[PDB]
């Protein structure tokens, strides 16, 4: 019998959660065991984690995490069984990886901001030192502005961490400016939470008078009040290819395009006029 | 080497994710290794899970769910590896398990709304099916009312599937009763969180206009407006004394008692008065 392994960063945060869950659900399709395992996101826990798969013995790797190293690109290369990241970025291509756009997504993101008229959108990102963000997402942000004759303000890029909190942190400051960014476009439900209430907890009211655009589209952004617009991120897809990709993988098969991309899209809510 | 086995109903469950979540914090202390499993909260997917852990050798199993039937005890009764349950009851008291008084939270937390002036609190529990509510919970609640003297209004308990949807169900649905409730009390954070919203999605005003206390005291509780205020469940504590347990019975060693309870608390927000 076959029993692939999953490992994500945090067990809790809502997106890893779902898309974990979307595995169980695929897997039950296939008749495959699931595996799970956390890392807190710490590289050393992630190799280990590599080890500790193999030593439990799970014929695949679905492998989940906002960074990949140049070791794990390295390590994972000489990896026992098979493996495909998902919904994860790995700046040398070399690795399976089955995800979205992320660069255009955070273009549709901020072109409608502008299709409304917004003319400075400010930028709350996770840490820029992931790759997801610096080179993916940022651009996106930079695309739009740039392309749409508009200046790129450096203050209107703004670090976060992922955190509910960091989120209230950063539309504290970016209410600092002496421009007022009437539309934040935030890299994440979570972190959006974070905004959406930080601009309310001061008086701002959204989208009457500053818009919010999220991403994931996780359970999260209908649990918010206004219910929050998230880029949509094809999460059953995602974890659907993503599975039959490693199948052939393991069934030493080949694969014509590793690198797979899905479509994604902007679930429009109350958050935004 | 020792790897323990905690097998989760909903991965995605903010609830019991935050909680193995935490087991893993446990799980570096004590220099164990942790693989996680999904049932999907459902019957049939645990009984085999639990013979997936059993082939695995995992040194121990940390069982959570929302019911324990006869048919459950029944294979945990006689399972390899030992097991322990969690924020998880069963009714026989066969299989071990570290918990909190459910029907005294319940209790406890709408005495508090009692002690308001509240004559009309209504309550929305999770599945009835579940004997952490039929037999608890509810339980609980109703007791605090009779207690009083005040009466239980059969209208007044409306039965949810712990989504936030049928928390906003819920709401509107108690609030087309003739008598309108003043203060309700939700059996969960997410359901609670839902509660509120359509509550002010109709509106009315937390507190001032409705007064609501969850149960969990999860993330949620301070990612909404207002905070929620919620029935707080020793995370880590229970975490932790199962851990101790389960080493007990893995170090084949005589256990001073099988069922351990540890004491709640509610942590009061701006959600309440």
């Amino acid at each position: 019998t076959t029993t692939v392994g999953v490992i994500i960063p945090d067990i809790s945060n809502i997106f890893y959660a779902e898309l974990a869950r979307g595995i169980e659900d695929i897997a039950t399709m296939y008749k495959y065991n699931i595996i799970l395992s956390n890392s807190d996101q710490n590289q050393d826990k992630e190799l280990h984690l590599l080890n500790n798969m193999l030593g439990k013995q799970v014929d695949g790797i679905i492998f989940m995490s906002g960074n990949v190293t140049e070791e794990h690109v390295e390590e994972l290369k000489k990896s026992p069984v098979p493996v495909v990241l998902a919904a994860s970025i790995e700046s040398t291509n070399q690795i399976p990886s089955v995800t979205i756009d992320y660069e255009q997504a955070a273009f549709d993101a901020v072109q409608s901001l502008i299709d409304s008229g917004h003319k400075n959108i400010a930028f709350v990102s996770g840490t820029l030192e992931e790759p997801i963000n610096h080179a993916k997402k940022v651009k996106g942000y930079k695309r739009a502005l740039t392309e749409s004759g508009l200046p790129v303000r450096d203050s209107y890029i703004v670090e976060g961490d992922y955190t509910y909190d960091s989120g209230i942190e950063a539309v504290e400051k970016l209410l600092e400016e002496d421009e007022k960014p009437t539309a934040i476009f935030v890299g994440t439900d979570e972190m959006a939470l974070g905004v959406i209430h930080g601009a309310q907890d001061r008086g701002l009211n959204v989208p009457n008078d500053l818009e919010i655009i999220g991403f994931d589209n996780t359970r999260l952004s209908t649990m918010v009040r206004p219910q929050l617009t998230s880029v949509v991120q094809p999460m059953y897809d995602i974890g659907a290819v993503a599975m039959r990709l490693l199948t052939k993988y393991m069934n030493k098969e080949t694969v014509d395009s590793s690198i797979v991309q899905l479509p994604h899209r902007i679930e429009f809510r109350q958050s935004t006029k």
